[PDB]
């Protein structure tokens, strides 16, 4: 040794040490004990740098990327009129308002009309289901209360609809525990999806190898292992192959399993063959290539997912506490329902110079639709007014840090809107700028006008799909509207 | 003859015979005499529908049809700090004065500040420098007034900007006629703009044989020819390519100059070389061949554009009224001073259940950049809250008629925005619909995950470029910040 000091290697932060004679050699010391001399700042860096002696921030993001991936390697572990809708109404309309009675002990009335205190709930509830503080905004201002876990988890067990209770097909083997768990997949698929607004998971992809484009094969990663494991489709594919790969390194049986998962979440037959096509006895490379073929196209072709749309939580509280009935509301065909209490109850928000009201929007828009990775276009339409660019957000986080300080204004949501589900004609190829300078066009459109042989298909299957601009309703109840799903996404800024 | 009926053969209205005797024939009788038995109405069925006996609105579509292909068939038969900046400043500010004056015998002021004035008053303006009634917005009613174009005419050569005042290049064969001419082009591409976004020219374009979707390239097509002949880039390389076929077809010379011209509005080496291909001796086929992949590429990469940023003509005469000074003001580097006339102006507009103000906001939007063409999210970013897609829009037309009926609101423009001129590390390539079920993706970042050599590279350059997503900044007073173009425009939903 002979000098030490502090630097971002890739994109995690390590020790530097050079020495002197025969020049100068650099070593980056993975012993972290030595760190006096001295975006992831990891555990031990933290601890240190906390103790003794922009860095709040990256630390902030790194100890939540720390119990996303926690959550995540769970679950990449674990891969080894409707019902479900009806369920869902039934398991909402006995279980909210047994946690407006629980939480009215502890909060307020005006402090349940607040969107952050909605979330914070459902990740308490969620957390006694698996006496603790609990962060709650006030009047602008953060308090800590305090909540015994027992009392919650014994609560929501009692309230909770029983076996009877549920619709379930003839010979089901499904329990109360189990379809307990199916609406708890579904509500916190859509609960922490806006986590997935400010922590996407690219650094996990990364870290698994996987090229970070695949991040959107991502969403609900984080979603409680005992929820996932009944609604394994809200899941998102990724976790899946991280799985297949993970293990393809290193047994045998298992990759068989997760195969079959893997091979009926497709919805082509190109990807089925893909899939089918991975085999634990082949070389890194063609395993590789097929692994990332099968990736590939699951962007061109998403895997089938599974979610729920329903209104804010806090939104869904008062609207129950009001007097009004979901029992014979569906969350699962669209977001009708959903709008429909979202235009009745009187959300109110905690906002601030970074947590903005046009922030707040987005990841109310984002929950609705349960995914961090749906078109911006839609974002827009769905919730108005909601930003369109992640680089645009200020904002580290949903969840106040106990400094933290809002005004509390109201969240209307009327003009809110869903997307019809689907059951374009247009000459125009191409744009210019302001200047008439620079043109962006529709690559497949000026194409036209002007194991290998899977990739050859899925690569002009791709063209020929790319070539016609995807357009999609939005519905209010003044009617339904026409817009062009462009591909520009939330990320499409970096960074 | 036996039977005589109206139908639409193509996208035209015409007259529908049918014999029956050896069963049923169909003629289409273009006599146009027999319209009694009985998009494009036009004219002789149109003088006997509204003489004797949606249909209105068809035909009023189909009478501005007539006259912008009148002024375009006038330009594509003529196809054979800085100065112009300080200039087009210069003639701005002695020019508006007078105009003031002048309408002042024959408006009120609040008329003046009302949108729809301010583009009349440029057109009867444009038509005297080429007695007549002028329809007028009052107090939301349509009024006729009267308008002496003598006194129009020399009240506006006596007060525009002399030889001497302006700023020319030493040696300049540039005249006080030949200036205001320049200045007049520039101004009346961003006047016209938005009659283009009701009627592009796709008809014009299908008519002379070219694919719709070269309609962008017919920015500027019914420019006044007075203006254009000096000012040719801001007539748009359409305008310059149909007098090259139609002259293919039919002297000579007249094609090397039209070619001379395009040659020179070329920005990339191929399409100089792809122009230079074009020769009046070539087969119908691969002459089409060649033309098209000329426009094509034109696409890609579009031609050499001239054009101005200026603020609505209203909001600009009120600026100058209100003592400001635009002398020292750059309207043709970017928008700057345009979005600094539009915040300090308080312009009005009349509205109403058709022409809303969402409609009069993309108006004034596609003004601003001065092309119909530009892309949506500059609009929307440009002029925030105006219409992002023309199949939203009612309307069809930005002209009172007569009958017309308005509420007059205030239109105001602070937030406005310029994009700036130009002197993504993303890794997003794809979105979902709010079901997960559909996937829009970036087709050459896909790609890559995964005279006939001119078209083949011109093909890999295209996939090349597009692969990347295109990003530019909005400028405010309070800052910069970045969008992405996403290729969707206005036009991109049909019809």
């Amino acid at each position: 040794g002979m000098t030490y000091s502090f630097d971002v290697r890739d994109n995690t932060l390590v020790v530097r040490r050079s020495t002197a004679t025969s020049g100068i050699k650099i070593s980056y010391r993975e012993d972290r004990g030595l760190l006096q001399k001295a975006v992831y700042v990891d555990k031990k860096i933290r601890k240190f740098l906390e103790e003794e002696k922009a860095v709040a921030a990256a630390i902030e993001r790194s100890v939540e990327f720390d119990n996303f991936s926690k959550e995540a390697a769970a679950n990449i572990e674990m891969a080894g009129v409707s019902n479900m809708a009806y369920n869902l109404s039934l398991f909402i309309g006995m279980v909210f308002p047994a946690l407006t009675t629980f939480f009215s002990a502890i909060l307020s009335e005006g402090e349940m009309s607040i969107w952050q205190n909605g979330q914070a709930i459902m990740r308490i509830l969620a957390l006694a289901d698996e006496t603790k503080l609990n962060v709650v905004t006030a009047n602008g201002k953060v308090k800590q209360v305090e909540v015994n876990l027992n009392d919650l988890k014994a609560a929501f067990r009692q309230s909770r609809p029983k076996r009877s209770d549920y619709r379930k097909g003839q010979g089901s083997k499904a329990t109360e525990s189990s379809i307990s768990n199916q609406c708890m997949a579904l509500i916190m698929k859509s609960v922490l999806s806006a986590d997935q607004l400010f922590a996407p998971g690219v650094k996990m992809m990364r870290t698994n190898g996987f090229n970070a484009s695949y991040t959107t094969l991502a969403e609900g990663a984080n979603i409680p292992s005992k929820y996932l494991r009944h609604m394994r489709n809200c899941g998102g594919v990724a976790l899946d192959l991280m799985g297949m790969k993970r293990i393809k390194n290193s047994k045998s049986k298992i990759f068989s399993i997760i195969q079959k998962k893997v091979r009926g979440r497709c919805r082509t037959e190109e990807q089925r063959l893909l899939t089918s096509a991975l085999k634990i006895s082949d070389g890194e490379n063609k395993f590789q290539r097929i692994m990332d073929t099968l990736c590939t196209s699951f962007l061109i072709d998403p895997p089938r997912t599974t979610k729920c749309f329903i209104p804010p939580i806090s939104s869904l509280m008062m609207y129950i506490q009001e007097g009004n009935s979901v029992l014979a509301m569906d969350f699962m065909k669209n977001g009708e329902d959903a709008c429909k209490i979202c235009r009745e109850a009187k959300l109110k928000v905690g906002v601030n110079s970074t947590f903005t009201m046009s922030v707040a929007r987005t990841c109310v828009a984002v929950s609705m639709v349960a995914t961090a990775f749906c078109s911006a276009d839609i974002i827009e339409n769905a919730v108005p007014g909601s930003e369109r660019y992640r680089s645009n957000i200020k904002a580290n986080t949903t969840k106040p840090k106990k400094d933290s300080t809002y005004t509390i204004q109201g969240l209307r949501l009327s003009n809110v809107r869903y997307e019809a589900r689907p059951e374009d004609r247009s000459w125009q190829v191409n744009v210019t700028d302001s200047f008439g300078g620079l043109a962006v066009f529709n690559q497949g459109a000026i194409r036209e006008m002007l194991v290998r042989a899977l990739v050859k298909r899925i690569l002009k299957s791709a063209s020929e799909r790319s070539a016609r601009a995807v357009k999609t309703f939005m519905v209010g109840e003044q009617g339904k509207s026409a817009i062009v799903i462009s591909g520009v996404g939330l990320f499409s800024i970096d960074f």
